């Protein structure tokens, strides 16, 4: 991997522990130009300060709430006007109400169900549709998933079903965008301490189970997701699409 | 043999609905049945189809699964009229026609969330309400399609909604397992129904199964029903979180 | 109901064999049954077990599946004595105890190939011979474990033999489908059996299912039998190449 | 960058070997390579092809993986000549021609076990011997095919051997994980190689990939090499027991 002359859009950095920030450090070290999108004001503040550890000469920052069609549309439109054509997009975005990340899955409200679907799954579809305008001769889109999309897992609840959805959204976008030379793939990350993880029931007892039971007998970090992201986002992976690569110490393969 | 059993079948529109295949089999096997519908026309078709069944009473409730109120009051009224039930057959899905053909990447937010709402979320709330009527346990089965497991031409928004449904099944199985309520899926191969008439390329697929699947023939609604009868009965007492493919073997080949 | 159906059950050792849970269930449903066993310390023993069943007469045949001759002549004799059959329950596996614990990287070539031979290949030759007695179609079922789909501690060489078995089921299903012979697997949860004693860490696993599987309990031989009856009968007519987990929901969680 | 890395590549026969795609990519990235072969002809081809490589010296070892002693001694020799290694690329399978066409249920014992021994078991014993040369960890990658996961036409005995390999991969992963050795598979799409010339319907499968696979084209050996570089380097730290489909997306559609 050498990524000079490539440009990637990274969605979903909130702070220095975001998985997406591990992705940014890996592409930035490999020479990529990076463009960042955020929702909260605070996230933009964290980004402005995090850019200082990065080799990026210019901060390219865009507020995109992927709940709004408008913002996703105008956002990628503006990126294209500012930095020209891009080579792919790292998607690191999900959301559920607290209520819905513990207790009984059977008590999920309609509203918290669809909210999780909207932000964590649907958002990839609209991003794919808008980013593709910026990839007239091909590129790579990567989303972040979790083993809870493949098995029923304690507490993950409404997000499990949103990840199952995301993982199919990836396969369907791969089939659709493939003839355009646009590849689409998931990374299934193992548990990592991030802002978002602090809201998931039983996160610590899962962290520890990995260490004890996963083939590598250790947890992964954001940089390790970064390294697999670079592979997927680069020509090193040009034969690979509709795939989900587990970066989880091997925990997916055992029972 | 399901005498003294009571099942709620959701989703008969007409004589060709998969759920009517379920109904015939369970009726033949001695079960009391209760039916739920959305459209006026479906109650009409239902009243007529009961004349072919051995149900001596018509138990028909209008439940639109987009309304919590209707699901809640629906099942509550079922509880008052027939008492405790032994399982629920979920046979409900919907997507707008334009989201069943062409390019998936062009799917609207509203299109996507409508598919999810009716074809996946509806299972969670139905399970929640139906639970109240199974103090001793019971069985819930949903209807899915292989496009939930793989990207399949045209199926589009519905394939993402089935992937959600199939997951919804695993999560409900885990949640409701301690209450002795099994939750499973049947993944039916393609069958000519009213809804099937709205999916691009249905006919192509139907004939490819016939040519390519291990059994070299398509399945029908009665074969779905017979697998439902297994899953809804004590025959399948140790099975939950499972997706049985009733699809002539198509799922095992490539 | 299975009156006027005939099944070959392969792999009874003692009162605890999964195969015998299958037999009680098929016998209770009125099938005629034929039994195969490996050596004599099942023969005197099998004759005592059958007193429990309602088989009016014992049809018992020595087949060690390591020998083609015994598989071929065994099935030939069956056809001469009992006529055409409706299906086979395959309940047979073997590995050396030393390969069922410790480090999988340390498995011998001989131990690896023995587990393959007896645990997987045998289904292929049994299916070839059985087909001869199923001119109008039929049903073949093998017994597998979740350790064919995931790396699981200790199971080691048998895990790779089951992955092999589970593919064997898919390939047999495609091959024999046009002859209307369905081939499936049941993935049984842990059950206390003669063979289970030689598997490292078995009790640890059994206790864990009870703590963690959706149903919070273990399954038994009879629950395997009930799903076997489904798979062996016309109730499953549209299902082939399938692997049903009878395991309290354990496969669906992580 | 792979300077200061050494990888053993097993199974180049000629310029079209998948393993030679791997070697052109590793050699390009700075690695030192050691090659293993069976036939004298493969050695001849290896000496010819090394003129296209940056490798300053040839490191060729004859290892027929049917022999324990050749594997044990070959790797032992490799350690003595190059010292500790960073990884192995495994690109070895074999079945008799008669088992790559026609009816799977007609496979002989000897042909089934031959394919197992060469195509699956060999990875186990190669892992055990190579582990002696990886005290600080490393990476082992085997080459599989979609046919290990689904019943595919003609592939027959080798599909069951691939199921076996893919499980062999998971079990090696769990086993060698604590030693910091990662074990993974690449599922390559179909590519014109010497051994592909012996597989039934190989041409029609190639063309179907172009017509149906998401990228509407076939892959080549170098694309496998690229993914191999990733699996073999620190880029994939974290990844083990994984199967990456380098196949234009074909695994994910139906
Ligand atoms: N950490 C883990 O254990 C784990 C494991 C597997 C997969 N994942 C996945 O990894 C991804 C990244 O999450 P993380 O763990 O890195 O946590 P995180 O740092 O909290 O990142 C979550 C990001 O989602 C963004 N987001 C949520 N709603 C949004 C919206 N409506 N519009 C735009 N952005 C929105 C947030 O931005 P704002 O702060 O601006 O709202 C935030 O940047 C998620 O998909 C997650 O599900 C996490
Ligand atoms: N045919 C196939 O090839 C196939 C294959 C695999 C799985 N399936 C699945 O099998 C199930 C049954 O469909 P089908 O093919 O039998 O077609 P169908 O006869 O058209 O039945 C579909 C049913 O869905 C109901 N429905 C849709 N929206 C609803 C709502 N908001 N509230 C309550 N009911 C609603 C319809 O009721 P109303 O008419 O009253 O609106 C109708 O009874 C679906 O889940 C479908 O996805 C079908
Ligand atoms: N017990 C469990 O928790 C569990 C779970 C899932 C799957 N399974 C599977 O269930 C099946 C039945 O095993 P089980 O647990 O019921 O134990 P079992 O009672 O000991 O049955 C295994 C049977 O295989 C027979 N067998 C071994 N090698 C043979 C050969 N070369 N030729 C003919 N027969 C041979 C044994 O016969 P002999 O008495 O003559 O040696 C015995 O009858 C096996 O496939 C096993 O892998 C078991
Ligand atoms: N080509 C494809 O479409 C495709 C697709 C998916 C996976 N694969 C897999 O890729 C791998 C490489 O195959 P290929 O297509 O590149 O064909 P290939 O060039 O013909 O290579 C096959 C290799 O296997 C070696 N081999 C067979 N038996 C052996 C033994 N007993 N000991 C040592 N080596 C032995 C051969 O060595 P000798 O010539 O010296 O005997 C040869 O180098 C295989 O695992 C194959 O199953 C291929
Ligand atoms: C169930 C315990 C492990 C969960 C791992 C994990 C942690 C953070 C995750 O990110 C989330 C973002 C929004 C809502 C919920 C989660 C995640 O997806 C997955
Ligand atoms: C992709 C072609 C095969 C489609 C098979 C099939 C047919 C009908 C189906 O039922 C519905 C489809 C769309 C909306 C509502 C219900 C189905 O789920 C699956
Ligand atoms: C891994 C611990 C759970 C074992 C469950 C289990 C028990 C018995 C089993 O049957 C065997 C038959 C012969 C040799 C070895 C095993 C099995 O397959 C699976
Ligand atoms: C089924 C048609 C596609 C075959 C793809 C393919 C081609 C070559 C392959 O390599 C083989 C090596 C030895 C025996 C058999 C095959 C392969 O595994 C897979
Ligand atoms: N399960 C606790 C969290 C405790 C933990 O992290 O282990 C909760 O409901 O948040
Ligand atoms: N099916 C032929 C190969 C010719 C083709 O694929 O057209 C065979 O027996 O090898």
């Amino acid at each position: 991997v050498n990524l000079e002359n490539k440009t990637y859009v990274i969605m979903g950095i909130a702070n220095k522990r975001s998985i997406a920030f591990g992705v940014a450090k890996v592409l930035d070290q490999l020479g990529a130009k990076l463009v960042f999108t955020y929702r909260k004001e605070r996230s933009r503040k964290e980004l402005e300060k995090l850019l200082e550890q990065l080799n990026q000469p210019e901060a390219h920052l865009y507020q995109i709430d992927v709940q709004s069609d408008e913002e996703v549309i105008n956002g990628f439109e503006q990126i294209g006007k500012d930095v020209g054509n891009i080579d792919g997009v790292y998607h690191s975005i999900a959301f559920a109400n607290m209520e819905d990340l513990r207790g009984r899955f059977s008590e999920t409200s309609r509203e918290g169900f669809l909210l999780a679907q909207d932000i964590s799954s649907y958002s990839l579809t609209i991003v794919a549709h808008e980013a593709k305008k910026l990839m007239p001769e091909g590129g790579s889109i990567v989303a972040t998933t979790y083993l809870g999309g493949e098995f029923a897992v304690q507490n993950y609840n409404v997000m499990g079903v949103a990840k199952a959805s995301l993982e199919a959204n990836v396969k369907y976008l791969a089939l659709d965008l493939g003839p355009d030379n646009i590849r689409v793939n998931a990374i299934s990350a193992g548990p990592i301490r991030t802002l978002s993880a602090k809201g998931v029931g039983g996160f610590n007892t899962i962290l520890k189970e990995i260490e004890e039971r996963a083939p590598l007998k250790r947890n992964v970090d954001q940089v390790e997701v970064g390294k697999t992201a670079a592979y997927l986002l680069s020509d090193l992976s040009s034969g690979v699409t509709g795939e989900n690569i587990h970066v989880d110490s091997g925990f997916h393969a055992i029972k």
